[PDB]
Order: structure tokens, then C-alpha cells, then sequence
């Protein structure tokens, strides 16, 4: 089997992106960020605190004849930016994009933190990590993924993120049209329970490139890029009046700036991430201070290949038995 799905940014800044995914019988269709940096499947539902929700979409068990619930079975996630959910579970059947799992844990919000339910456009998270960080307990659940990948015409999924544009997740197959020249396949450590790979060096704008092995994450639920310090530094040393903002919490530079691009190695090969897919517009409406795109992962103990970078890329989550990540220009 395979599937194939849209997925759409939430807003003009491409700040996260929505895929549409059935849940239940009669199917409800949630629009879900489908994240690779975390394990769970959770939703807003019909049990989730009617304060906390605010124009989301929300799935409802008792309407869903096939929906179970996971007697005793709870689960709480709290992510990297502060943010934080709660619940319980059912079983249920869902879809994405045609491909269909049975049994699948959905684990229905009954709390979440204020940044979720000040998202209108976001129904939930679908995580694409490794199975063992989900929260679900006193039984630990599957992805999504993994509960369909034996079903699936290859143990694979792709990623292929539009800047300020719709993109596509598939499952079970890679669409050789969607990118141009050879996949860069490289390593990928599972100890952390990530798609975690080093990259083999950078270079800012038409630079020259420096061989440094940077470890960290494909995470497409992260929006920025998150590199060391260094790196970092030697990026917006390249822009006039950038400048690191305590009181911002990130570099920001002038919206009067063109930006240059910014390059990452994947083993012999380079992917390039346009100046323009840096720029994250107005600090605040009006101001002509704006957010960078690429900010430094001191303090969060990981280095993040967040949307910024993986949407200049064709990328490939190889889940065989040996884990893989691929890479290729598009």
C-alpha cells in the first residue's frame, strides 16, 4: 500500500504545516502537524476542556463506530517550546492520503497548554518519530508509520515542504518526479528516539564551505533551523544589523536586508536554503525588525534541522531496519 497527502502551511509565514487525516466511521478529518520530532498521535476532541478550545476541529469517539476505548491508558507530552497536552486514548482506524491504519492509538486531549488552543488552524499533532517516545501509558503505542510500514510498498516515508507554498507527505514510496538529481542517503542514529544524522559542514551565502560534522534532527514539527552558536553567528555577521535579541529571543535584522542563503552538507552533497526562506517576517506588526530563520540551539541541547532547512529538500525518513535519512534537491 501507499498514501499520498497535501500537506498546507497554516499561515503566510509557513510557521507550521496541516495534512488532512481521517479518523473514525464515519470518517472525521482532523488537520493534523505531522511531526518528526515527536511520537504521539493526540487531537482535540470532544473531551478536551471547552475553554482550551478555540475554532479547532474536534474528534468526537462516541460518533465513531469503530473508535475503542484503551482502558486505563493515559498520556501527557511536553514539547520543546513550552508547550504541553494531555489525555487519554482510544483505538480507532485512520487515514492519510488513501493509507489506512486499523487499531491506531489516538489519544484524545483532555488539557492543553494555551499556545495549542490559541492555534485555530492546528486539530492535533501526528508524530512520525521513533515508537519509543511515545508517552502513552501503562502501554507504550506505535506511530502511525510504524503500524503501517510492514503493509507499505517500501518502509518509507517522504517529506517534500513548500516554501510559502502546499507540499506533500508519502507513505510507502518515492516519487522520483519530486526532486531533481540523486537522493544523499546518510546515517541515522535511534538512541534519542530521532531522525538524528550529522550533517557534514555548512557555508553562508557563496562562501566557501567548511567540513564540521553537526549532529542533530529532521524535525518537520520545528519551524526554524537551530545550529551552534558559531554557526549561527557566522550567518548574520553576514547581514547589516543583525543582531542577537534578549528581549526577542533570537537574532533579528532589518527588514530593509536581503539575506544571503545558507548551505548544509549531506555527506559529499549540499542542499541550499534560499536567503528569502530565512526571513520570518516583523517582530511585531508594523516594526521594521524582523525574526530570523536560522537561530542558535544553545540552551535546548540539540541541533534542529527544522522546517527552514527541510524545506529546501526532497527528504527521505527510511524506516527498514537500519534506519536511513536521504536528502535531495528539488
Amino acid at each position: 500500500s501507499t498514501g499520498s497527502a497535501t500537506t498546507t502551511p497554516i499561515d503566510s509565514l509557513d510557521d507550521a504545516y496541516i495534512t488532512p487525516v481521517q479518523i473514525g466511521t464515519p470518517a472525521q478529518t482532523l488537520n493534523l502537524d505531522f511531526d518528526t520530532g515527536s511520537s504521539d498521535l493526540w487531537v482535540f476532541s470532544s473531551e478536551t476542556t471547552a475553554s482550551e478550545v478555540d475554532g479547532q476541529t474536534i474528534y468526537t469517539p462516541s460518533k465513531s463506530t469503530t473508535a475503542k476505548l484503551l482502558s486505563g491508558a493515559t498520556w501527557s507530552i511536553s514539547y520543546g517550546d513550552g508547550s504541553s497536552s494531555s489525555g487519554d486514548v482510544y483505538t480507532d482506524t485512520v487515514s492519510v492520503g488513501g493509507l489506512t491504519v486499523t487499531g491506531q492509538a489516538v489519544e484524545s486531549a483532555k488539557k492543553v497548554s494555551s499556545s495549542f488552543t490559541e492555534d485555530s488552524t492546528i486539530d492535533g499533532l501526528l508524530g512520525l518519530a521513533f515508537s519509543t517516545l511515545n508517552t502513552v501509558s501503562p502501554t507504550q503505542q506505535k506511530t502511525f508509520f510504524d503500524n503501517a510500514k510492514a503493509s507499505l510498498d517500501s518502509p518509507v516515508f517522504t517529506a517534500d515542504l513548500g516554501y510559502h507554498a502546499p507540499g506533500t507527505y508519502n507513505f510507502g514510496f518515492i516519487d522520483t518526479t519530486a526532486y531533481t538529481g540523486s537522493i544523499t542517503y546518510t546515517a541515522v542514529s535511534t538512541k534519542q528516539g530521532f531522525w538524528e544524522w550529522t550533517s557534514t559542514g555548512y557555508a553562508v551565502g557563496s562562501g566557501t564551505f567548511k567540513s564540521t560534522s553537526i549532529d542533530g534532527i529532521a524535525d518537520t514539527g520545528t519551524t526554524l533551523l537551530y545550529l551552534p552558536a558559531t554557526v549561527v553567528s557566522a550567518y548574520w555577521a553576514q547581514v547589516s544589523g543583525a543582531k542577537s535579541s534578549s528581549s526577542v529571543g533570537g537574532y533579528v535584522f532589518p527588514c530593509s536586508a536581503t539575506l544571503p542563503s545558507f548551505t548544509f552538507g549531506v555527506g559529499s552533497a549540499r542542499i541550499v536554503i534560499p536567503g528569502d526562506y530565512i526571513d520570518f517576517g516583523p517582530i511585531s506588526t508594523g516594526s521594521s525588525s524582523c525574526f530570523g530563520g536560522i537561530q542558535s540551539s544553545a540552551g535546548i541541547g540539540i541541533n534542529i534541522f527544522g522546517d527552514v532547512a527541510l524545506k529546501a529538500a526532497f527528504v527521505v525518513f527510511n524506516g527498514a531496519t537500519t534506519p536511513t535519512l536521504g536528502f535531495a534537491s528539488k
